[PDB]
Formats: C-alpha cells, structure tokens, sequence
C-alpha cells in the first residue's frame, strides 16, 4: 500500500533575475512509501488565481528550479509539489510575493 508522497521542505527564494526566480527546497519528510520521481512547480501572478505548471515531474529531480519568463516588476507567487508513482504531494507554498528583479 503506497501514498503520495508529503510536502516538500523548507521551500525560499534563493536568487533572482529580472526574468527569473529561483527557488529551492528539500526532499519530503514521507516518500508516501514509493520513491519520490520528481517535483512539480506552480507559479501564478500574485494578484491572480491561475496557477501555471512550470515543468514536467520527471524532469525536475534536484530540489530546485530556476523558473524563467517572469515580467521585472510583476509580483508572482509559488509552490511546490513532491511527486511519486502515487501521485502527487500536498504543495508547499513558498512564503510570499516576488518579484523578478535584478538584485
């Protein structure tokens, strides 16, 4: 009997741009009991209820992604999910509004 898996840890903000924002995170304290395949960021405007895929599962297995094509000056926010054979984690918000700036 297999979950998904939980939350990733400690989601931030590590670097910017002024198209781009960094985020970085750790792996989950539970795999769900299937390995963790892959992590599955969202980004949306701040002000905004959309949120946009940034990638594919399988394609992110290091715990941290660069998510481009961002507009300078536009606040956006992001979370994160852990991904198994499962499915997929509840998402881990990152704390706050950015900007792509910069810095």
């Amino acid at each position: 009997p297999q979950y998904p898996p939980g939350p990733p840890a400690f989601p931030k903000v590590y670097d910017t741009t002024r198209s781009s924002v960094s985020l970085s995170w750790g792996k989950p304290a539970y795999d769900g009991g299937s390995p963790i395949i892959g992590y599955l960021v969202e980004v949306k405007r701040a002000d905004s209820d959309n949120w946009v895929r940034c990638n594919l599962p399988q394609n992110l297995q290091k715990t941290r992604f660069e998510v481009t094509g961002l507009m300078e000056d536009t606040q956006y926010q992001f979370r994160v999910y852990a991904v198994n054979k499962i499915g997929y984690s509840d998402p881990s918000d990152v704390p706050d509004k950015h900007y792509p700036k910069d810095i």
